């Protein structure tokens, strides 16, 4: 049996996408070692059906631990952002344990994420072929690589303009970019990416030319379940009108500021929409009286919600999203129009891609980068409450139809490249 060890970055969204890719590989009769920190393995295990456990085995990676940085914090999930430097540093210090794991398990292939340049180096030292898998889409990566090669030309295949809020140490930034690009460039023969050609084909081809490396899409990778609070939520959703409710979430690794929560809350209130809002803490940052005024229209879920089940509910008409890539792919698979409120990293690019696909809208920030309650209210009003953006709802339905027609064949290209790479390296 051919064995693959998979090393996601320590972010719940990365674990999620890597687990869906592991399932696709298990169905092609690979044996998978799924490697992460215990706190991340615990978080993702509920998403693995028992039928996979014979072929997808979890393997704990150990980071340096201390009372001030214990194992429960060895994840980005709900991590204070000022511990993010420590998390990256501790992950790099796991390379020795990672080498021991690779020596013991001797997988035929490593699949690694883009936040760990040390991982392909350890694999190479053990003569283990290694392929990079990106859990993001292509658009934002190509937008980041383009100015390196064409600093005085506009990106060629879009009308997207990055807002100044995101455009604003330079050396530290260059080194982070170099480490990220190294993970892609170091990949053996191909880069795998969680995207699909109907959405990003021309950006895939452009990225491939810029990197001079083959880009192989393996998306859409969307988890679908079959009671983490769902029964109460379902009963509440069941009593709403069709497509009347927005889900509101900013993902697993971001806490909006009190100022940002103020604007989102007032936007939800003015829109008069039904809403389910996931609020997380690393105190109450909602405006005084907001929930009491919302009454039965509003529901705040503390900590974590069953996002997929909510998005699939007939009562859900829109998704106010930070536009993390898994949330975007889920919303497209499920046919739910996105009202984009991106926060940082790849999110502003994901929102512009959503807007340019016509399957959602982006709430624009003010010149100084502040969220606008009037823009949130307007877009929820148009897309969900009044549904005067029929064009967006139609495009979102059409995208869901395309994504639902995809099957196992979306993994054919990856499987062929794995087969070739292993047949070549066995000779070497
Ligand atoms: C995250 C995003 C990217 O997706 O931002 C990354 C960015 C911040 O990284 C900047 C860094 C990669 O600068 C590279 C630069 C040195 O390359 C210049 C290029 C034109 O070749 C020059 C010359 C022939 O080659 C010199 C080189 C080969 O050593
Ligand atoms: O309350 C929540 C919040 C998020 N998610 C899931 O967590 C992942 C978030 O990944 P994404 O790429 O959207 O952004 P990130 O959280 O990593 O910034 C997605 O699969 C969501 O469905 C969830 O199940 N419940």
């Amino acid at each position: 049996t051919t064995t693959i060890l998979m090393l996601p970055w320590l972010g719940y969204g990365h674990l999620s996408a890597f687990l869906e890719l592991a399932k696709s590989l298990s169905r092609r009769n690979f044996h998978i070692y799924f490697c992460s920190t215990s706190v991340n393995l615990d978080a993702i295990k509920p998403k693995l059906p028992s039928s996979f456990s014979d072929s997808i085995q979890f393997v704990e990676l150990h980071l340096p631990s201390s009372p001030e940085f214990p194992p429960h914090l060895h994840t980005t999930n709900g991590l204070p952002p000022t511990l993010m430097p420590a998390l990256h540093q501790a992950f790099s210090m796991a390379a020795q344990h990672f080498e021991s794991i690779l020596q013991t398990l001797a997988p035929h292939l490593l699949i690694y994420d883009s936040l760990q340049p040390w991982a392909p180096r350890v694999a190479s030292s053990l003569k283990i072929p290694a392929i990079n898998f990106n859990t993001t889409g292509v658009f934002g990566i190509s937008q980041g690589l383009h100015p390196i090669h064409y600093p005085h030309s506009k990106f060629p295949f879009s009308e997207f303009v990055l807002h100044n809020h995101w455009k604003a140490s330079t050396e530290r930034t260059r080194k982070r970019g170099e480490a990220f690009l190294y993970c892609l460039h170091a990949s053996c023969s191909v880069i795998l990416i969680n995207s699909f050609r109907e959405l990003e084909g021309k950006y895939m081809d452009y990225l491939s030319v810029l990197l001079n490396k083959k880009v192989v899409p393996v998306g859409p990778l969307v988890y679908e379940p079959n009671d983490e609070g769902y029964s109460s939520i379902k009963n509440w959703l069941d009593k709403k009108e069709p497509s009347s409710t927005v889900f509101v979430s900013f993902g697993s690794e971001y806490f909006p500021s009190k100022e940002e929560m103020e604007e989102i809350a007032h936007g939800l209130e003015a829109s008069e929409v039904n809403f389910i809002w996931v609020v997380r803490f690393p105190e109450d940052a909602l405006p005084k009286g907001f929930l009491e005024r919302a009454g039965e229209r509003g529901m705040v879920v503390k900590g974590w919600a069953p996002q997929a089940k909510i998005l699939k509910h007939w009562s859900t008409g829109g998704f106010v999203s930070h536009c993390g890539w898994n949330s975007v792919m889920e919303s497209m698979m499920f046919g739910v129009p996105i009202i984009g409120v991106p926060m940082h990293v790849d999110q502003p690019f994901n929102a512009g891609l959503v807007e340019e696909a016509g399957v959602g809208v982006e709430a624009k920030r003010d010149p100084d980068g502040k969220i606008q309650r009037d823009e949130v209210a307007k877009l929820i009003k148009e897309v969900v409450v009044e549904k005067t953006r029929e064009d967006v709802r139609k495009k979102a339905r059409e995208m869901s139809e395309i994504l639902r027609s995809k099957g196992e064949e979306k993994f054919d290209e990856m499987v062929a490249e794995i087969s070739l790479l292993l047949k070549i390296e066995h000779h070497h």
